[PDB]
């Protein structure tokens, strides 16, 4: 039986134990947090930590872990599962990136349709959106959006988006607010991540609603994929169980189990999900460095300094 800190969803955590418990007849433990303050007891408890596995929902907590001596090698066939082009890679083999979700921008197709949407995530921050796009400052994937431009584009441009969005935008409290202004004809367009709409979209039917996604593609900034993944704890004297629980993430039913439960994109080839996604490799996602803890305090200053 292993014990796994978790920061991913609940219902992924428990979707993916339960389905390893019934494959295996190995009982799993979560214990359920942030991901950044597991991070951080895991490097308190160092080889005293009685965590087998970290399962996060955000790869870039991975690499303090690593270069802290803290995470064992994984089976490099394993990591070979899901190792789709674009798809983050630990350097040292000891971590493994699971799946995947997507920035995206939701419209209301009674108003609007692909001729309105843009090439561009800076595009949306324009005098044509005026009062006409929504978005979350407060959101996680907001503030990821955001390192994104400032490591890809600048931050001149960085600043400029968000100066542009407090001028033209309309600001919503989380990503399901928004998305429901945008299906009550509140505000014809939004941004927000994939996971919302396929959750409404499996709940209400599609053809019940009144908007639909549109990706923007070709490595955009406004096509940043966050990425979950997992690890096994160096300090672990559980490896066998720790690494077949890894080894079962990665596989076939691993990543069914994961999908059925979460609107997130399986890096595994061979998997759909019953969200009806698209497959991983056609978002285009951009390649960008895993997120610090200072890149995320620049962020904040970036959306302070833009008078959000
Ligand atoms: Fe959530
Ligand atoms: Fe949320
Ligand atoms: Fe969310």
């Amino acid at each position: 039986d292993i014990t796994v800190y978790n920061g991913q969803h609940k219902e992924a955590a428990t979707a993916v134990a339960k389905a390893f418990e019934q494959e295996t007849g190995i009982k799993v433990t979560l214990n359920s947090g942030k991901s950044e303050q597991l991070a951080g007891q895991l490097k308190e408890e160092g080889d005293k930590t009685p965590a087998d596995v970290f399962y996060t929902e955000q790869t870039a907590t991975f690499a303090d872990l690593s270069e802290a001596g803290l995470l064992a090698p994984i089976s490099e066939q394993t990591i070979q599962q899901t190792a789709q082009k674009g798809v983050p890679l630990a350097p040292k083999k000891d971590w493994i990136a699971l799946s995947g979700r997507s920035r995206v921008v939701v419209y209301d197709h009674t108003k609007l349709s692909e001729k309105d949407m843009e090439k561009s995530v800076l595009d949306y921050a324009t005098p044509k959106w005026k009062g006409k796009i929504g978005y979350v400052s407060t959101s996680g994937a907001f503030l990821e959006q955001v390192v994104a431009l400032s490591k890809m584009k600048g931050d001149k441009v960085a600043l400029n988006w968000l100066k542009g969005l407090k001028e033209n935008g309309k600001l919503y409290a989380k990503n399901s607010v928004a998305l429901q202004a945008v299906e009550n004809g509140e505000v014809p367009a939004a941004l927000i991540n994939n996971y919302y709409w396929y959750n409404l979209a499996k709940e209400k039917g599609v053809e019940n609603l009144k908007s639909r996604l549109y990706f923007v593609r070709h490595q955009d900034p406004g096509a940043l994929v966050s990425y979950s993944g997992a690890a096994v704890l160096k300090a672990s004297k559980n490896q066998a169980e720790a690494q077949k629980f890894v080894d079962f993430l990665a596989s076939k039913k691993g990543q069914e189990a994961l999908v059925a439960a979460r609107a997130e994109y399986p890096l595994r080839a061979d998997v759909v999900s019953p969200f009806n996604l698209e497959p991983y490799e056609k978002l285009e996602a951009p390649v960008v460095s895993a997120t610090t803890a200072q890149d995320k305090e620049h962020a904040i200053k970036l959306i302070e300094e833009a008078g959000l």
